[PDB]
Order: structure tokens, then C-alpha cells, then sequence
């Protein structure tokens, strides 16, 4: 059936058509403050495990409040890593998608360090303009640390992103880097200058422990990205996966039945399915009717319409005429 | 980081869990009435350009009311091919998915032919239970010719599906097969005995020639399937792709604006995207209100819930806790 | 393209009618419009298709 | 004056322009199997010949 | 920078129109600002991007 296929392809009759180009750039805002706290909490314990090498170094500093000194050290460490993560994303967007560089990453910063522990040097490698394949849209996701970046040159009051306990201290950071370098138990790796990241920061984090991949495992991730998502025990991005929601139910008083895992009676029948599914339920306890039913009842004291956006992987047939159908059948069966 | 991943895989923390098995069965109802019409129309053309070879054999039969003899011969040919396609799908579902055999294809027919032209043989090879990979749900789509069949043994009265001009005729069919066999113009092909088909019949057909694939091209189809779908110039199934539904808009009477492919504004934002997208609108003429909302209007002389069903490819993290996070981090940075 | 069509139809109907035994059984299913002989009608169809394809050749 | 209806297509101003797919392809098959009639594949040149460019006068 | 722009847009719209069977489906997603044709729209975007990048190359 390849002669008919080739004949339909020589004309533009059929093909592989898409409306988006291959690595279509999508910005996605990182959490950047939940990640921060998760990492600070995971690193304060590592530091406390070997605190006999930091108890003298930290005698020069004073913690802001009842925060312990290992948490202070971890906070400064992670704030510096975030500061440098901005810069690593910025240099990655220069070789891939210069438009993201022009619109979101134009401000220049040099990184405090080129060496971090093997894990933060792994997320530095991963949280980058990552590429996802074999989903309906072939996308290049660009991580965004913040929408408006609030830069500053005095690095004592410097808090570019809106993180709460963000603290830059070059004295603390560089003393701690010397400690981690001279100690035989701590290992430091240099940051890799790659351009494409890994999906370790894109999984969807749901109710109990339900972390679920909205993209195929093949060509996307290899269980080392699930490990990095595991050590960051929180979501790195908002929910980006597909959802098949039903119609709205309305209630006068807050008699709303709790969302039962016994599968509360959904109104509409399901349309799309996956191998793993999570059922949720959103609420709106003060929703005002959309200004049209109000009109209708006001002249009472209805026509419904809905926009559907069917998204696909590609368009396969471009121009259908009977003569080409008959010619393709004729060169096949004659 | 592979040591940490093996640690998180021996202790079963991360994984590849799915709630649905690999070739998950899904019945999809075939058109079989539009397919029949378009196949008859495209085969009457190939028969009338070679009518000297069929004119003397078909002088003994009479077309029913006002049908031309090529159209009548094509109707008989296509009706017999559909009869045998039932049996192809039945014997394919017997082996794989024996429960769909028991509940959809229990009735036994005997096939009239093991030999058709190359294209009807290709379609017999393709409209078996197709396997679709790399969509959120790894699926096995099973074509259903009809929900109910209305069997009977009278050959001249048999219409096992709801097709208007379905005509079985044994003498005509076997004389026609003999003619196609001895004419060197026409090819014949033995029907294969495969069990998994091809997605030729599964594309989504929209208002224009906008025929689009809701599955990746890699591992699914190869543009011989696009050709086979092209020769059948109609939709073979209902629309199976995903759509990003908007919120309903309300109007008093039929005063709605026309639909704008120039993108009239949609109420909600966008959540899911494809490389190709088709925007449609669904009008509902007679919709009163939810009866609870009517109760609210009467009590007037608001709360709103909605069930969201997120679907994914797998569940990647099974059991999360800080002891395992700390262990898998320590074994990477110490 | 109107004089060419007429003269080509006229000179091809002659070649078709001297070999009409080979086209008689195939063309019994079609009907010529008003008073056209079947060789002339077949030549008209042939020449109209050739002109259709000549457009594409020049394009 | 284009249009897609095959039985109504008359892309030029010719009176008896008649397109017919079944007739054309059956006729081509006949010309192909009859050893009397020759067939030729259309070339893919780009410059023609002046066969059509001469000046025709009253005689 | 604006006479050059128009000269280049006009010269490239013709190149694009010569092979428009490969852009007629791609440009179905866009809408031209005014009575400007779609090959001119494609050429305008092409040349504007080239000018944008020409700044950078001179820089």
C-alpha cells in the first residue's frame, strides 16, 4: 500500500501536520518556596549528622530567631543554590530558545559557586529547559523561578524571588564550601553545562502520596528522575496533567456530601482515560451565577453553549477528493 | 544516582504502578453504514471501468428498483465483505480478550470468502482489535459492528446489521470472484490470520477534512494506515480524542453569536494542549436548569462542586517518608 | 482551445470508429447526450480529459 | 470558472467539454490491452516546441 | 530599513506563492491583518525576524 501512500504524499493530500513546532516553548512557574523548605529540611539533617565540623565555623554567626544553626546553614546553602539556579537556567536558555532568554532571562548574574553537593549539582542539571516527547504536544518546558524578579545589588537584603527565609551570606557560604571541600565525608561536584534538563521536576503530586507521570516513561524518564523527585519530597510545579471533569453540582447550604472514595455519583459519563487515575473535587461556596441566569430570573420575577478544544498529536489527512481516493484504490487493486 | 534508585526500588518506594492492565479492552462502535456507502461508491467506479468483463455474467440478475448493475454488484461485494469482517473480528477476539468474544461475538457465522481484492483484504487485516500505545491508557480497541444484530438464516433476507442496501447473493458473489480471479487486471489477496489490527479506522474526523490522530505516530501507524483511512472517505468511529472543555454560557433565546474559529473568548483558561487543535461549540436548545437550582430559585421567592478525574500514565512514587529521603540522599552526597 | 478541441475530437472519432468493435461493449453503459454518436462522445471525453491535464502540464 | 463537480466541470469556455472518470479509465485500459493502440508516458520537460505558434491565414 | 523591508517582502511573497501547496495548511491557524494576502503575511514575518536578527549580527 506504499505506492498509493507515496502518490498521496507527492501531492499534499495526506501527511503529518501539526500547528505547533517541535520544541514548542511553554513557561511553567516553579514553586520555589515549597522546594526551598523541603530542601532546607532535608539538608539540615545532613549537616547535623556531621555538626562536629560546623560547630566552630558557625560561632561567628547568629541565627535570626529560634531557628537552629544547622537550619541556618542549610538555608544559606539552599538560597545560594537557588540564586545560581537562576543563572544556570539563564545560560541554558541562551543556546535553546533565545526567545525565553529575551523575555524572561535577560538580567545577568554570575553564580556564587560552580561546585555543589552531587544532589544540587543534579537538580542544577535537571531543572532546565526540559523536553517532553510522545505527548499530544511536543513541548519544551521552561522553569520560571518568579514572574517579577526584584533584583538587588546589596546581597544582604537580596531576595530576588519571593521566598520567606531566603538568606544570602557570602561569608557563611564560602566558609561552608571550604568545609565541605576539605572534609573527606562530603563530596562536591562541579555543575554541568548542559542545555536540556530532565523531568524530575514535572510529575503531578496528588492527595496522599500519589505522584503520577502525565507523560510516557519511554524517552522521557528513567527512574533516576523519580529518585530526584523523591528526595524533593514536594511538588516542583503546579498540576500539568490531563483531567476529565464532569458538570457542576449546586447546593444551597453547606450540605455538600464529602468526596467519597466510594465514587460519588458523577453526572456526566467519562470521555478520556489513563492507566492511573486520581479523583478529586473542587468547591466554590459563594459562586454567583454568571449574570445571565440572573437576567433570566429577573424578567421571570435557557440556551446553553460550550466551547470544546479537541487537541491531537497531528493532522493526518489534509485534502480529501474523490478522484484521489479512486486513484489510490486503483493503483492498489489493479 | 543509580544506587539511590536501587535503594528506593528494593524498599518499594518508587515504582511503575498502574490501575489498568496493559491491553485494556475498550469497545468502540463502528459506523458500518457510512463505511458501506462509501465503499460501494468507490467500488462501483472500479467496476464500471471494467464492465465488459462483468456484463455477460450479471445479465441473469436484476437490480432492485433503479440501481445500475455496477452499483448492485458493488453492493453485493461489500455486503459479503462486511459479513466476513464480522467473522474476522469474532475469530480475532476469541484468542485475545476471550470475554469480549463471549459478550459481543458469541454468535457464529461462516465466512463466504477467504479472498478479496488487496484493499478489502487490507481492511480485514486492519479492523481487528487494534492496540494503541503511549496514550495515557495503554488500550486495545475492539470494533463493534452493531449493538444488536437481528440474525436469520435466509440468505436473500439476511441483514445482520442496520444497513439499508445490504444485499447478500451467493451466485453473484462466487461468479464475481471467479471473474476477478481469471481477469489479469484484478488482483486478489488471501485474508491473513493476525489478531491485532492497525489504527486505520480510529482517527477522529471533524467538520472539514480535518482528520487527526489522538495517538503518537511512533509505534502506532505508518501512513499506509493514513492511506487506508483516506480511501474510506468517511469516519469509521465516533470522536475518541481528548478535548479541553470550557464552561457553559447561558442565553435566554436563540441569540448566540456564531462560532468564531477566529477564537471568540472562552470562559475558563486552558489546561491541556496538542500539536494540533480543533475548536468546536456545543449548543443545547432546551435546557431548563438543575432541579436543585430550581429549588433555590423558588426558595429565593451559591455553592458549587465538580468532580475532577485526573488520568495519568503511571504512578511513580508509592510510599514517601523522610527516612528514605535522607537515606537515598546520604548515599549520594556522602 | 475551442477550435483545437473541435478538430481533435473530429480527428479522434475517426480513429475510434475504425476500431469500434474494441470499444462497443465497454461503452454500452454510458449514454451520449442528445444525438451524438458513441465514437464522437468517447473522443469528446478523451480530449476533454487531455485538455484538463494539459492545463496541469503548463502549470 | 472552476468547480469540483466532476460531471459539471467545464474549466474553459468549451461547448462540449465532457469529463467522465469511469469512461476515461475504462478507455485507457482498453487502449492499454489492445495491441493496435500505442500509449506514451507524458514527459516532464519545461520548454515546448513551436508546433502551436504558426500563423494561419485564409487559405 | 523600511524600503529594504518592503522590497524583500515583495520579492519573497512570490517565492512562497510559487510553492504555496506547502504553506496553505500551515497558515490556516493564522489570520492576516487586512486585505493583505497570506503569502505576504508569511514573508512579512520572515523578513521582520531577519531584521531583528540582523541587528544582533551587526552587534
Amino acid at each position: 500500500l506504499t505506492r498509493s501512500a507515496d502518490y498521496l504524499l507527492d501531492n499534499v493530500r495526506i501527511g503529518n501536520h501539526r500547528q505547533r513546532y517541535d520544541k514548542y516553548r511553554r513557561y511553567v512557574l516553579l514553586r520555589s518556596s515549597e522546594i526551598f523548605t523541603s530542601l532546607v529540611a532535608i539538608y539540615a539533617h545532613i549537616f547535623s549528622s556531621y555538626w562536629q565540623h560546623f560547630r566552630r565555623f558557625t560561632d561567628q554567626f547568629q541565627a535570626p530567631t529560634g531557628v537552629q544553626l544547622p537550619t541556618f546553614v542549610a538555608r544559606v546553602y539552599i538560597s545560594t543554590w537557588l540564586h545560581d539556579l537562576y543563572c544556570s537556567i539563564r545560560e541554558a536558555t541562551r543556546s535553546i530558545s533565545p526567545l525565553a532568554f529575551n523575555e524572561r532571562y535577560s538580567y545577568e548574574l554570575l553564580p556564587y559557586s560552580t561546585e555543589y553537593d552531587p544532589f544540587l549539582a543534579f537538580l542544577s542539571m535537571s531543572i532546565k529547559p526540559t523536553h517532553i516527547q510522545h505527548t499530544p504536544e511536543n513541548t519544551l518546558w521552561i522553569p520560571i523561578l518568579c514572574e517579577n524578579y526584584d533584583w538587588d545589588r546589596n546581597e544582604a537584603n537580596h531576595n530576588p524571588f519571593g521566598i520567606t527565609n531566603f538568606t544570602l551570606n557570602s561569608n557563611l557560604f564560602y566558609g561552608l564550601l571550604a568545609i565541605l571541600k576539605e572534609r573527606k565525608e562530603f563530596k562536591l561536584s562541579t555543575l554541568t553545562t548542559n542545555t536540556i534538563g530532565r523531568p524530575c521536576w514535572l510529575f503531578d503530586w496528588h492527595d496522599n502520596v500519589q505522584v503520577c507521570a502525565w507523560f510516557p516513561r519511554e524517552a522521557n524518564f528513567n527512574s533516576q528522575d523519580v529518585t530526584a523527585a523523591y528526595i524533593i519530597g514536594v511538588a516542583c510545579t503546579p498540576k500539568l496533567g490531563p483531567s476529565d471533569d464532569d458538570a457542576w453540582k449546586y447546593y444551597a447550604s453547606l450540605n455538600s456530601v464529602p468526596t467519597f472514595t466510594p465514587t460519588e455519583p458523577r453526572l456526566t459519563n467519562r470521555r478520556s482515560y489513563g492507566a492511573y487515575e486520581v479523583r478529586t473535587r473542587e468547591t466554590e461556596n459563594n459562586y454567583f451565577l454568571p449574570d445571565s441566569l440572573l437576567n433570566i430570573i429577573e424578567d421571570f420575577t435557557v440556551i446553553r453553549t460550550k466551547i470544546r478544544d479537541w487537541y491531537y498529536h497531528s493532522r493526518v489527512i489534509l485534502e480529501l477528493e474523490d478522484n484521489s481516493r479512486t486513484a489510490a484504490l486503483r493503483m492498489f487493486i489493479i
